């Protein structure tokens, strides 16, 4: 997998954020994880965490996995990385996400996020509290 340049357009929830890529703006949705909606519990957090790790950043990458790139909304599928960190896998580890629709082709950092999963909820973080 490889990772390709992208700006931030807006941050939008715990696991959305809109970017433009190759000079287009589009809405992505983060492959293999599920944030609590913003009107659920831990879903302001989520927001608010996922905002400012997008926000904060010099560098955001996206990172393509080898199956579909665009859902049936339309929106991208990526792996998105803040100053090389990947925002899933630290919505993960805070407790903020759920490891979430793993699907066969498009599941590459699966183990990778099941792992910070488990110390997140070791730690009784967040929704796991
Ligand atoms: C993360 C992800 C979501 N989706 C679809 C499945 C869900 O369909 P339904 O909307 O029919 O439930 C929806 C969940 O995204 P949200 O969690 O953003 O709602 O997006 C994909 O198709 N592929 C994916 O990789
Ligand atoms: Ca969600």
């Amino acid at each position: 997998l490889h990772k390709e340049p992208a700006t931030l357009i807006k941050a939008i929830d715990g696991d959305t954020v809109k970017l433009m890529y190759k000079g287009q703006p589009m809405t992505f949705r983060l492959l293999l994880v599920d944030t609590p909606e913003f009107n659920e519990k831990y879903g302001p957090e989520a927001s608010a965490f996922t905002k400012k790790m997008v926000e904060n950043a010099k560098k955001i990458e996206v990172e393509f996995d080898k199956g579909q790139r665009t859902d049936k909304y339309g929106r991208g599928l990526a792996y998105i990385y803040a100053d090389g960190k990947m925002v899933n896998e630290a919505d993960v580890r805070q407790g903020l996400a759920k490891v979430a629709y793993v699907y066969k082709g498009n599941n590459t950092h699966e183990q990778l996020l099941r792992k910070a999963e488990a110390q997140a909820k070791k730690e009784k973080l967040n929704i796991w509290s």
